[PDB]
């Protein structure tokens, strides 16, 4: 991306420098390979400056002109999508939801400048209809955003567990939140698109809105015409996305989305411009990012499309690419793809280096791509695909054991049993006795700390999984 000067928008917010993650009653259970990310510039665990490292991948440059295969990739992706005319959501639908899209999370931040003196719930009144209505001040900001999407993302250091290597290097990610009036305006303009995609994960090359327990089965079987399936990940995807890709997507969506009379006719392109030419506030640092996208559900939908377009623009340069025999599945920077004939991720990586700012790598910190790869070797959202031993047509999402082995050793301050319960939903897919080994190890450590954990029985988790997957 490219970082530009920006006029301040008011009183600056505060960047939290202390982690909410504290050691849990199970902290000694497994060898500690993860710790809370560096948030303070004075953290003793690192010799680096976190504010410097966290922004080091930004400002590397933006691409304004399309590379020769980019426009063909745009046409190819939208040709396969075959979207019918889409419409906008009403303001009340964008707030409270539709049969195909849930309402907003009232517990999330209200964003700038609301998040200075007010939370999200305070800005709404429950009407006699039983739905949430915006207060007269929020309604007017949503309206003004539809005519001029001028708003600030609040930027913070993401408080989360990280590998001990990333802690020592102060490599902590950024979390950026849009304001509530920009979110509701965005759910109005693009809610028809969000409905179509979020309610059909696996279609349009996007996995956004998926439930891994349920969708791992159709995801798995969708890659069955292919002998080789590839996984790859982007480093600094949210900074390296060029403006030109978002701009081209906005022009396609402008022709698809039908606008109501109260909305200016270029609102689609103008809102997308507020995404790739965005305003940010990080503490008292006010700046504009040209290129990239702040790292939200709507942004994950557009990021999926960006990822699909970018990958297709790489495959279109391969001499043997069959424009009809391919499938892509994306969630953010996470990607599965397969082509016939198989295109090795080496080829995509080399094309990206010569024409874009994308730096692409294996999905398992493997530092190299395997010579071959199948649906059984691949990981997607940190999960393998493993058929059930008794009903092999149904596929378990088997997350890496490091996920729930490390997470259980930390808490954010709630009832610790809630941490144990939510990890049971991830861990039981490893098999009844691998699940038991995790439960037994966690219980022995908790006993020394004065806590008695209760684990959901394996029979409950396996039955309910088979029930939802339609067994």
């Amino acid at each position: 991306s490219e970082i530009l000067a920006c006029e301040p928008g008011g009183p600056p917010p505060h960047v939290p420098r202390r982690s909410k993650l504290v050691k849990s009653p199970a902290y000694g259970a497994f060898p500690v390979t993860k710790e809370p990310a560096v948030l303070s510039r004075h953290d003793r665990r690192t010799e680096a400056d976190v504010d410097q490292v966290a922004f080091s991948a930004a400002g590397g440059g933006d691409i304004d002109e399309p590379w020769p295969s980019l426009i063909p990739a745009v046409k190819l992706y939208f040709s396969r999508c075959n979207f019918p005319p889409l419409h906008t959501l009403t303001m009340l639908e964008a707030i409270n939801g539709t049969p195909l899209l849930d309402g907003i999370d009232m517990n999330q931040s209200a964003g700038y400048p609301w998040c200075l003196t007010l939370n999200r719930r305070s800005l709404f009144d429950v009407g006699e209809d039983g739905l949430y209505h915006p207060c007269p001040e929020l309604y007017q900001e949503i309206e003004a955003c539809l005519h001029n999407p001028d708003y600030f993302y609040t930027t913070f250091l993401k408080d989360e567990l990280r590998g001990v290597d990333k802690v020592a290097a102060a490599k902590t990610r950024l979390i950026e939140a849009a304001p509530i009036h920009a979110i509701i305006a965005g759910r109005m303009l693009f809610g028809g698109l969000f409905e179509a995609m979020h309610s059909q994960p696996g279609m349009y090359g996007s996995a956004v809105g998926c439930d891994p327990d349920y969708h791992w089965t159709p995801f798995y079987h969708s890659f069955l015409d292919y002998s080789e399936v590839w996984a790859l990940d982007y480093s600094n995807f949210d900074s390296t996305i060029p403006s030109v890709v978002f701009k081209l997507i906005g022009e396609e969506l402008a022709k698809i989305i039908q606008l109501p009379p109260s909305i200016p006719p270029d609102a689609v392109q103008k809102y997308v411009q507020s995404i790739y030419l965005s305003k940010h506030v990080f503490g008292d640092q006010w700046y504009i990012m040209k290129g990239g996208n702040p790292s939200c559900v709507g942004t994950s939908i557009l990021n999926s499309m960006v990822n699909n377009i970018s990958l297709l623009s790489a495959m279109l340069t391969h001499p043997d690419f069959d424009t009809s025999a391919w499938r892509i599945l994306c969630y953010g920077d996470d990607v599965l793809y397969a082509t016939v004939p198989s295109i090795h991720p080496s080829f995509i990586a080399d094309f990206y280096h010569s024409q874009t700012n994308y730096k692409v790598t294996p999905a398992d910190k493997a530092s190299t791509f395997p010579e071959t790869s199948s649906i059984h070797d691949v990981t997607f959202l940190k999960r393998h695909f493993v058929p059930d031993e008794r009903f092999p047509t149904y596929i378990h999402p088997v997350i890496s054991p490091e996920t729930y082995q490390q997470s259980v050793m930390w808490t954010r301050g709630g009832p610790f049993q809630d941490v144990i319960t939510s990890l049971c939903y991830l861990a039981h897919h490893a098999g009844p006795n691998n699940y038991q080994k995790w439960c037994d190890t966690v219980q022995a450590q908790c006993l020394k700390s004065g806590f008695e954990p209760i684990f959901i029985p394996y029979e409950v988790l396996q039955y309910r999984w088979l029930a939802t997957v339609m067994t």
